[PDB]
């Protein structure tokens, strides 16, 4: 099995919000039958962020995802060639984020590429002004076509105020082998920032996922 029980990866991001660019780099790691996971950022161009790091956070990994038997995993059977992702996140105040990801696997690490555009943030909203205050707790409903996973989820940031921002994802996900098509379900996951300093130039997040039937 090409996918081990304990498994670490690597991140690089670039990216623009608003037209500002940046730069991250990480270090990751987790079991990826348990679906758990942690990473450590750090933000190496553009810092410090002049937006939300929660627009980052779901962007550093579903190779860490624990599947019932029953489900054929997608992700994990992908590897060693490994899959691609690409995503769009519209907000409910206009803005959108384009994300494409590349995952390979080398020296038995798993690399991760990410390219981030987020565009028409308003300048006063929450994503700006750094007033969301993380993710409530998500499910992705998921479906095969052809040979890619499509995955939908209606989503909610918090906000320091007490209210919710509401986006869609919609992600597909494209393995770079043919694989055992699991049919449509869902994914249950929850990702929290642990720790980071004053000004989210170093960042650690958590993330639960596990794989269930509708």
């Amino acid at each position: 099995a090409v996918i081990k029980e304990f498994m670490r990866f690597k991140v690089h991001m670039e990216g623009s919000m608003n037209g500002h660019e940046f730069e991250i780099e990480g270090e990751g790691e987790g079991r990826p039958y348990e679906g758990t996971q942690t990473a450590k950022l750090r933000v190496t161009k553009g810092g410090p962020l002049p937006f939300s790091w929660d627009i980052l956070s779901p962007q550093f990994s579903r190779a860490f995802t624990k599947h019932p038997a029953d489900i054929p995993d997608y992700w994990k059977q992908s590897f060693p060639e490994g899959f691609k992702w690409e995503r769009v996140m519209n907000f409910e105040d206009g803005g959108a984020v384009s994300v494409a990801q590349d995952t390979s696997l080398e020296d038995g690490t798993l690399i991760y590429k990410v390219k981030l555009r987020g565009t028409n943030f308003p300048p006063d909203g929450p994503v700006m002004q750094k007033k969301t205050m993380g993710w409530e707790a998500s499910t992705e409903r998921l479906y095969p076509e052809d040979v890619v996973l499509k995955g939908d989820i209606k989503h909610a940031l918090r906000l320091k105020d007490g209210g919710r921002y509401l986006a869609d994802f919609k992600t597909t996900y494209r393995a770079k082998k043919p694989v055992q098509m699991p049919g449509a379900f869902n994914i249950d996951r929850k990702l929290d920032i642990t720790s980071h300093n004053e000004d989210y130039t170093v960042v650690e997040q958590y993330e639960r996922s596990v794989a269930r039937h509708s």
